[PDB]
Order: structure tokens, then sequence, then C-alpha cells
């Protein structure tokens, strides 16, 4: 759909500019005469594949709407929705750039300790409101591109893009999150839950603070390897139960698993998250060096509470409310 600056739609909106697109259709920028502000209307394409997948997404923001605690600020608002010329239209709220252009703007160098705790926290937030017994909504497309800033002078951020997400129990696709944040049980086709959002979540703070992803795996294979280089095998309660885990692993005899070997990664467990984060080396590339709030204390909380969303086990991975209780949130 071509849609011009100046265009009027419904005597109510006028379109400016093009803010974004995706495989979904596209953003743009436009005036609310009623409301007297700027908005975002997020334009579905006008295919069935896009619109049916739009009308989930439209269900799950106002089932959100609709459970007013302090807990809900973390989501953007969704105002209402219309069709228009057969496009399902969504109006949110305007927010500012997203935390992967943030992190282009550090030259991929990285954020500080400090202001990745306060994303965090916002972040844990918004999980411990999704997963309210009554919503259960598994977001499944958290990464920093979804992450936006509510104004580009200020640390607020909220999630957006919940065009994948599902209920708990509603689980449409196996093949699901981007590949950098996709967790182990995704990549083992096991069915899931909430925690894979915690699994996205510690990856994309480790990357806020280094600048790079943790895990930039080429294809499912090499996201495994990369996965295992960090945290090793995982546990055999897991891999027995994984319709996948022969794309990735062999069993011996005694019910121990190895990793399937191809054509000549570092040994299992021995490239540590200590090292990545460099808790005793000055923080990433040896750059936080002296630099106040990131001491050796500061670092092994932030790497203890990064391992416990980083548990293959996605029944012990921590979950929202004790990730809020962690040490590395406390003054
Ligand atoms: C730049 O302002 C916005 C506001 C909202 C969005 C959005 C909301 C959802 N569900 N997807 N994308 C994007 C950018």
């Amino acid at each position: 759909m071509i849609v011009k600056n100046g265009e009027k739609w419904m005597d109510r909106y006028e379109i400016d500019s093009l803010i974004g697109k995706g495989s979904f259709g596209q953003v743009v920028k436009a005036y609310d005469r009623v409301e007297q502000e700027w908005v975002a209307i997020k334009i579905i394409k006008n295919k069935k594949a896009f619109l049916n997948q739009a009308q989930i997404e439209v269900r799950l923001l106002e089932l959100m709407n609709k459970h007013d605690t302090e807990m809900k600020y973390y989501i953007v608002h969704l105002k209402r929705h219309f069709m228009f010329r057969n496009h399902l239209c969504l109006v949110f709220e305007m927010l500012s750039y997203n935390l992967y252009d943030l992190l282009r703007n550090t030259n991929f160098r990285g954020v500080s300790l400090n202001l990745t705790r306060k994303f965090a926290q916002q972040m844990c937030t918004a999980l411990l409101f999704l997963a309210t017994p009554e919503l259960s909504i598994i977001h499944c497309d958290l990464k920093p591109e979804n992450i936006l800033l509510c104004n580009p002078k200020r640390s607020a951020i909220k999630i957006v893009d919940f065009g994948s997400s599902c209920q708990l129990g509603q689980r449409i696709y196996q093949y699901i999150q981007s590949r950098f944040y996709r967790s182990p049980e995704v990549l083992l086709g096991m069915p899931y839950d909430l925690a894979i959002d915690m699994w996205s979540l510690g990856c994309i703070l480790v990357e806020m603070h280094t600048g790079e992803p943790l895990f930039s795996g080429a294809n499912e294979v090499d996201q495994m390897n990369k996965i295992v280089e960090v945290l090793g095998i995982p546990p055999a309660h897991i891999l027995d139960q994984a319709p996948k885990a022969r794309k990735f692993f062999e069993k011996l005899p005694d019910g121990t698993w190895n990793l399937k070997k191809t054509k000549d990664y570092k040994p299992p467990g021995t490239r540590k998250l200590h090292n990545i984060l460099g808790v005793e080396t000055g923080g990433p590339g040896g750059r936080r060096a002296g630099e106040s709030g990131h001491t050796v204390a500061d670092y092994l909380k932030f790497k203890d509470l990064i391992l416990r969303m980083l548990d293959y086990d996605p029944k012990t991975r921590i979950q929202p409310y004790y990730a809020l209780q962690h040490s590395f949130f406390k003054k």
C-alpha cells in the first residue's frame, strides 16, 4: 500500500511519514485530530495470513488493556483499531527509537551496567505483567528491535510487536523467536511456555552491556553450538524428552549426551560468561576499568542474574517476580 504524506483518513488521521516496515505491513506517523496528538498506526497487509495474525495481536493487546495494574505500563498502548481500504489498522501511542538503534549509536560498545539495570527492571516488570494468570501471554519475539524508548531524552522503555504472541496453551507455530534470542526448548522442538521470554531477556541484557549478541547463530545448529560453548551440554532429562535433540546431540549407552560433531567451537561450557562480561577484567573489552558502578561485586550480581535467566530447564529458570527480588536490583 502506497500512503502519501498529507493523505487524510476518515476526517480523523493525517498521515505524515513512514516509521517502519515488517513482514506484517508498515508503521506510519499520523496526526489524530480528535485526541489532538501524534500516533503510530500499524497498517497490516491486505492478505489473509497477515490479517489473521494481526487479529490475534489486537485480541491480546485488548486483553491487556482491561487489566489496570501498576505492572501494565511497560507494554505499548493500543488506542484503537479499525479496517480501512481492507487493511487492519492498529493505533498506538508514539514511541522513540529502539534498543538496537541505541546499541548502533554506542558503535556496538554497549551501555553502562547502570543503564542495563534500568532496562532489566522495566523488562522484568513487563514479563511479570504478561505472566498474570488470566493473561499468560508469551511475547515470543523479544529482541532489542522490539523494545522502544518512550522518549529520546529518557531511559523509560516499552515492549512492542505482539505479532507472534500467544497465550499459554494457544501455541500455533513450533518455529518461533528470532534465532539469536531463541530458547533451547524452541530449538529442541519442545512445547514452550512464558519462560522462553526470560531466556530472550537474558540474551538481550548481556548484548545491551557488551554491544554484541551473546549467541549469534547463523542457523539453528550454529545457534545451539554457541549456547553449548557458554552453558555446556543441556541436562539429560531435557534431551530425553526433546523431539529435535538429535538435530544437535548424540546419546551413549550410559544415557549421557554429547554434541554431534560436524566438519571443522570452544569445548562445552568453557566460553565463560565471567570472561564475556569481564567481571574481574574491567568489563567488556576492559572498557569499563575504573568506571563507577562497574565493581567486581556489581558484575557478579549481574552475572548471577543472567545465569538464572539462561537456565536450560524452563521449569527452574528464574521467573519475573523472583528476578525483580535479585540482589542486582538492590541499592
Ligand atoms: C515509533 O512508535 C511506535 C509505536 C508503536 C509501535 C508498535 C506497536 C506494536 N505492537 N508494534 N509496533 C512501533 C513504533
